[PDB]
């Protein structure tokens, strides 16, 4: 026998069309499975259809049974953080989460590619474009920050198209609180440069925006290490990843990637440059 699936939340499971007399599961009950979005050791994300409503959601499951009460901890952990985050328009949005079998699912708002995605069935992007997802990355930014939380791994891979050229930050796995909380290694290719010496703050996001927004404007590999990566770390751009880029882009980014955390710009400053304005 299994036991019923459960609400994960963090704050304070039955739906129509769920029925626990039946053997499958609230996944196979209450959603068609339409395509798989995305697979790896963190599980498999759909496209579902829910039952309930009839619309159009993500589902994040997880790939194996919990091992223990500390793993099963530390996967749930994941709904607590996207709760913190809650709604905003440039912020995937949780929409509810469940255990069953062992098993940990998250449904989401359904959004477009990853920035990611877009880039690699593009070349470089119109600049005109990534105006438009620096903009949103940094309304998430400031949205984070003003809940006193950081996300570790801001990267192309993380940022979703949404709605007529907009951007919404996801993944909230590796968000942490302004004690900090268990988290796992960010991508090195955007890591702020005070973080290996484990120090953290709104900060560190406003610089991994930086390259990720670089990387996609320039359509390069950034350096994982040695001396390239430490050549992102000095206050300049590299003119090998420059080529193509206009003054204006250029300098905006510079000011994110300043090595100093107490020097770099906010995102609540960066937002109010006339540059990006509405
Ligand atoms: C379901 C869910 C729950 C919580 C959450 O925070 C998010 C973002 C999602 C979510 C994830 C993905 C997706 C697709 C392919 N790869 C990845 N990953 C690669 C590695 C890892 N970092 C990210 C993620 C797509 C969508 C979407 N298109 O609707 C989506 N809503």
């Amino acid at each position: 026998h299994q036991l019923q699936p459960r609400r994960v939340s963090f704050r304070g499971l039955q739906s129509p069309g769920y029925d626990p007399s039946r053997p499958e599961s609230f996944f196979q009950q209450s959603f068609q499975r339409l395509s798989r979005l995305g697979h790896g050791s963190y599980g498999e994300v759909f496209k579902v259809r829910s039952k309930e409503d009839g619309r159009l959601y993500a589902v994040k499951r997880s790939m194996s049974p919990f091992r223990g009460p500390k793993d099963r901890a530390r996967k749930l952990a994941e709904v607590g953080s996207h709760e913190k985050v809650g709604q905003h328009p440039c912020c995937v949005r949780l929409e509810q989460a469940w255990e069953e079998g062992g098993i940990l699912y998250l449904q989401t708002e359904l959004c477009g590619p990853s920035l990611q995605q877009h880039c690699e069935a593009w070349a470089s992007l119109p600049e005109a474009q990534v105006w438009g997802y620096l903009r949103d990355t940094l309304l998430a930014l400031a949205h984070l920050h003003s809940q006193g939380l950081v996300h570790l791994d801001v990267k192309p891979a993380n940022i979703f198209l949404g709605p007529r050229g907009r951007c919404k930050l996801g993944d909230f796995g590796l968000l942490v609180e302004l004690g900090a909380g268990e988290v796992q290694e960010g991508d090195p290719r955007y890591m702020a440069p005070e973080l290996l010496q484990g120090s953290y703050g709104t900060a560190a996001d406003v610089f991994s925006l930086g390259l990720t927004i670089l990387e996609v404007a320039c359509n390069m590999e950034l350096p994982h290490g040695g001396e390239g990566w430490q050549q992102l770390r000095q206050g300049y751009l590299p003119p090998e990843f420059t080529a193509g880029l206009s003054s204006e882009l250029r300098s905006v980014l510079v000011m994110m990637l300043e090595p100093d955390p107490k020097l770099r710009a906010t995102a609540e400053a960066l937002l109010a440059l006339p540059v990006l304005r509405q």
